[PDB]
């Protein structure tokens, strides 16, 4: 028996237009399908279908990656609000959280009828030789929000002896993945994953491994010098003016003070001690949580990242501009798209875990570069959504 | 002519909606004789079908003229028919073709009217022929077949010979079939019998399921002309362009000759636009006169000698890579080369775009990298190998300092100037020995008179006033004349973080004439530092600046 889904009113179905695929990922996408038609889970649609949702191919084994961004917001009433998941806040507190590929569940529950035409999806040719291979899903598909939430009273089923056994393991569904928790040694953790994996391989179903514990903020570094040059001091006292609009009680007062007259930049001006006590005192406020900073569950979490160089990258996630909930960094044969990709999959793994939601990405790339590169690293099951964005050139510096 | 037994594809209106009920127009004598005798014939061969009066839906008829045509409306039918899938994603490109040994062209004979519409649909393409003047009940008839005009036929069709096409496309994967509108397009390696006996047993199959093709005598023979392209058996190209010598061009004229132009372009390389393009800019009317400038004329006598002589293309061959070459032709121009064997071209093309207001070469390099790059994995399915004319130090020194995460897939440098380079580069410190210039500018938003200036270490200063001016504009301008009085070695130290960015991306080309007039100060100096302090704080000589600008501003 299939749960009605019922779509958010005034709005309809996807039609978003597929992306050019190579040669090897529409071959690979054409015996992914021709397999998973002969086992009912997708069916061949005629052209009364107007709806689309872009394919793709990711890793050795190929696997298919359906972007449902768009059907997920369009059903946004049904998973989150009619059939949501609550997210556990010990998750974040955990010394280990295991992360567990879930997806092939879905595959064994039937879609809605009336829902199934939503799922629409084609795989086009090279040269436009023939039309796209179209099809829709029969089951609940990866990808659609909406399968682990209908999916959600099966898996609690299954994981029920497991949890009545170990009480202090926190299991955590979100898209075709499960968090698994725990604050036992790394042995003992490892031991109950695979257990947990014995269970889910009674079902059908069948690693990767986080620790939140080990998350630290990426505090404003104000230097150590030994002599102080004027650019020193305006390098200084910018990156303090800027650091004073999200931190209550920074201070520059004292280090404005020695910005007296029109100087040389390399001007060795020599520091005071009230000045010092500036510093430190703000070096303090640095290192600490952002006071009257909150996560609001009814708001979107933004993510910013900047380009440091050297394989590093720095990133920031908000709700409210300035507003920082989380600060870190990222560092890596590895090119700019691909340190890219793997900075956004691990700012998106952490805001899972931390706020059971992906974030919005700014990202400083074009467009188009990142529209033809992207899959070629993608690992995740789950795409999170982005805007295109020109880094302000002191974000960076402020945040070096 | 027969009317497929295939499967219907079930059709819907729009929810909410129903069918058409829009009145019959009464018609003149002639135009209802033609009607009455159109369908009477399309009626017998399976088209149409006559109804009773218990049908409510219509649409508009009309009949235009020694052989008469009916006009069926189906704007309102149109508004109230479901969305169906688009068609196609993109049109075939002739260098994605592979070679084959032979191939024919099979166009289905009366395409729309040889496939059956859903039953449940047929009474919502009710139509009525109107009796002489008001008088008597007309005669009504709905449609059996995919109607001429209507938003489903050219899917409906399309998806009917896709599933028709299926069991013959799995017991022949060696034969090419391209599907484009009512035409198929068969290719295949087989010798000459075979072939023949292949398209025989399409042909046949095609039959068995309502569908009439042309035999060996009525299929055409190559050079296939094609969509603007002629297709010869070992070569390509564009069908002929023709540019009018005139004595007076009219936008008109221009638009026609920029178009014709950028077709060639597919395949006759250096093909150049710019010069032509800036003609058509401004509010002139079609018939309106545009002298040409002389850059309009060089450009148009340059283009007049690539095309003087024909070129070809060349077929894809899948087990050879794609090689990709770009050069600069000059003021944002840019022009490509795709091939496998050296200098046989598959393809040609241009990159010309303004992406933001300053650039530089080493930017529009990456965008039509990126261009070519999209272009290949839709012709081909798969990414060139570049040759570049810019050196792996300068793309290395360019993308390790450059802010966005920039990228370019395997690529050589090859010798061909003019060479892609960086003009000038930003000091990382400040420099020893060299006065330290604190600019500012500043803008009255009502009066839009602003003010420009600068003090130094040195104890220098000057203030320039500004007319019809922004807060931007100043601050540009007060880089600028800091550039033009300090010689050399220069530190500068702006509040503006606009300025900044512009001059930090290093371009080397506006849509500004001041930003311009910046580059080529920064092009001649030896050593330029320049930093940012947030404005208004009281910092240093910037408070200095700041108190000279905004007197009689701000
Ligand atoms: N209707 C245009 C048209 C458009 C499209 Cl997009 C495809 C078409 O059909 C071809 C096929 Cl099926 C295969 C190779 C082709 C084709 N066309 N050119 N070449 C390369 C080629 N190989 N061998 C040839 N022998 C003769 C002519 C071209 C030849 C046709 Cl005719």
């Amino acid at each position: 028996e299939t749960v009605p889904v019922k779509l958010k009113p005034g709005m309809d179905g996807p039609k978003v237009k597929q992306w050019p695929l190579t040669e090897e990922k529409i071959k690979a996408l054409v015996e992914i399908c021709t397999e998973m038609e002969k086992e009912g889970k997708i069916s061949k649609i005629g052209p009364e279908n107007p709806y689309n949702t872009p394919v793709f191919a990711i890793k050795t084994k190929w696997r298919k990656l359906v972007d449902f961004r768009e059907l997920n917001k369009r059903t946004q009433d049904f998973w989150e609000v009619q059939l949501g998941i609550p997210h556990p806040a010990g998750l974040k507190k955990n010394k280990s959280v295991t992360v567990l590929d879930v997806g092939d569940a879905y595959f064994s529950v039937p879609l809605d009828e009336d829902f199934r035409k939503y799922t629409a999806f084609t795989i086009p040719s090279i040269n436009n030789e023939t039309p796209g291979i179209r099809y829709q899903y029969n089951v609940l598909p990866q990808g659609w929000k909406g399968s682990p939430a209908i999916f959600q009273s099966s898996m609690t089923k299954i994981l029920e002896p497991f949890r009545k056994q170990n009480p202090d393991i926190v299991i955590y569904q979100y898209m075709d993945d499960l968090y698994v928790g725990s604050d036992l040694e790394i042995g003992q953790h490892r031991t109950k994953i695979e257990e947990l994996r014995q269970h889910l391989l009674r079902w059908g179903l069948t690693g990767y491994e986080l620790h939140p514990d080990k998350w630290t903020v990426q505090p404003i570094v104000l230097p150590e010098k030994d002599s102080w040059t004027v650019n020193d001091i305006q390098k200084l006292v910018g990156k303090l003016n800027w650091a004073s609009q999200i931190y209550p009680g920074i201070k520059v007062r004292q280090l404005c003070k020695l910005l007296r007259g029109t100087k040389a930049l390399t001007e060795v001006i020599p520091l005071t001690e009230e000045a010092e006590l500036e510093l430190a005192e703000n070096r303090e406020i640095l290192k600490e949580p952002v006071h009257g900073v909150y996560y609001d569950p009814s708001k979107d979490l933004i993510a910013e990242i900047q380009k440091q160089g050297q394989g590093q990258w720095t990133y920031q996630i908000y709700q409210e501009p300035f507003k920082n909930l989380k600060t870190g960094k990222y560092a890596r044969h590895t090119n700019d798209v691909k340190q890219l990709t793997e900075a956004v999959q691990k700012i998106t793994t952490e805001s899972i875990v931390i706020w059971g939601k992906t974030p919005k990405f700014k990202l400083p790339i074009q467009k188009e570069t990142w529209e033809t590169w992207w899959t070629e690293y993608w690992q995740a099951t789950w795409i999170p959504e982005w805007e295109f964005v020109n880094t302000p050139p002191l974000v960076k510096l402020w945040y070096q």
